[PDB]
């Protein structure tokens, strides 16, 4: 969990990271989590 390089929102369940910030863009399927 957390950092820019882990599961957070591959298919939109109800993502959310352990950070409390994610990333994800209108392109890849799996969005990742972000620190900053």
């Amino acid at each position: 969990c957390i950092k820019n390089g882990n599961g957070c929102q591959p298919n939109g369940s109800q993502g959310n990271c352990c950070s409390g910030y994610c990333h994800k863009q209108p392109g890849w399927v799996a969005g990742y989590c972000r620190r900053k």
